[PDB]
DNA sequence: CCGACATCGCATCAGC
DNA sequence: GCTGATGCGA
DNA sequence: GTCGG
């Protein structure tokens, strides 16, 4: 539906749901409200009241009355005052830095340190994520085109082949749900060689060779198995592509395909499929699907060598990544 | 009344 | 030195 | 903040 129907709504409950986790530490605050914004999101009517709200899963008693509020003055009085607040705008506005999360955000708003500018007199308080984060605070905001994401493919695909072919590289996340944006890049990546019971170089091997040409260009986080970091296309006369995130993967090859069904999501269609994976004695995560014992303990992986597979354990016909919005 | 609310890899801090 | 706890992003 | 044991 439409975001004119009950978009005034939603927006209050979302800038509710930041100011819970960022200002108020309140995480699960901040997921009841989210919860409240998607379920009225859905809602193919324009709410006329906080009662009628409060029919909905998720919308409760303090919601429905805010609602009634809202529709009432087209305000509410306790999000217009923290909205003024110096000290809790500019905490909220920090955690916008990646690095930078509630806890981080307010030490430095409590010793005076509240704008980007602050920030970037500020650096030796800064720990080496968070000036990344602050370097490319404007790109990281920035959506990817798909025409730009599949040009970044080209790259991560051809330069991980070169390293080894036996190499398996999977694009994950909105781009393979065919999504015309993306915010990142998720790179999933597996060998032959890697599996359960087995280098730390198997990651390290190709994250070194897509600097090496100079496509990645910073590094957040490198372990083992899970590198976080920066890449940019290369130059066309025209101006230079936005710096972008991406992470890179190393999984088990008997873990694949769970990772890529997690990975590619969508949260909300995880969420889902992890739902009904209970609904008949199923837990799945990002490595294994298992059964339920009969006081609901989880046994042994079950064999898995396709999206598919998993498909048909929780007994649901295949869903392509294009329908796996919700 | 009151506890659950998703989970995991990595960087960094608290402390022995 | 080290192990364990916490902050953080996805 | 919401839900339910
Ligand atoms: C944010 C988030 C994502 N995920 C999963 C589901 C996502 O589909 C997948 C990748 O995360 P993402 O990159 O933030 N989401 P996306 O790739 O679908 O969409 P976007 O274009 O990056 O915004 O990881 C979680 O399991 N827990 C999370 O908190
Ligand atoms: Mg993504
Ligand atoms: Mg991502
Ligand atoms: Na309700
Ligand atoms: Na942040």
């Amino acid at each position: 539906p439409q975001e004119t129907l009950n978009g005034g709504i939603t927006d209050m409950l979302t800038e509710l749901a930041n100011f819970e986790k960022n200002v108020s530490q309140a995480i699960h605050k901040y997921n009841a409200y989210r919860k409240a914004a998607s379920v009225i999101a859905k809602y193919p009517h324009k709410i006329k009241s906080g009662a009628e709200a409060k029919k909905l899963p998720g919308v409760g008693t303090k919601i429905a009355e805010k609602i009634d509020e809202f529709l009432a003055t087209g305000k509410l009085r306790k999000l217009e005052k923290i909205r003024q607040d110096d000290t809790s705008s500019s905490i909220n506005f920090l955690t916008r830095v990646s690095g930078i999360g509630p806890s981080a955000a307010r030490k430095f708003v409590d010793e005076g340190i509240k704008t980007l500018e602050d920030l970037r007199k500020n650096e030796d308080k800064l720990n080496h994520h968070q000036r990344i984060g602050l370097k490319y605070f404007g790109d990281f905001e920035k959506r990817i085109p798909r025409e730009e994401m599949l040009q970044m493919q080209d790259i991560v695909l051809n330069e991980v082949k070169k390293v080894d072919s036996e190499y398996i590289a999977t694009v994950c996340g909105s781009f393979r749900r065919g999504a015309e944006s993306s915010g990142d890049m998720d790179v999933l990546l597996t060998h032959p060689s890697f599996t359960s019971e087995s280098q730390p170089k198997l990651l390290h091997q190709v994250v070194e060779q897509l600097q090496k040409v100079h496509f990645i260009t910073d590094t957040l986080s490198k372990g083992e198995t899970k590198f976080m970091g920066v890449c940019q296309l290369p130059s066309k006369d025209e101006k230079e592509y936005p710096h972008r995130r991406i992470d890179i993967r190393l999984i088990p090859k008997d873990q694949y395909y769970c990772g890529v069904l997690y990975f590619t999501g969508s949260d909300i269609f995880n969420k889902n499929m992890r739902a009904h994976a209970l609904e008949k004695g199923f837990t799945i995560n990002e490595y294994t699907i298992r059964p339920l014992g009969v006081t609901g303990v989880a046994g042994e992986p079950l064999p898995v060598d396709s999206e598919k597979d998993i498909f048909d354990y929780i007994q649901w016909k295949y869903r392509e990544p294009k329908d796996r919005s919700e």
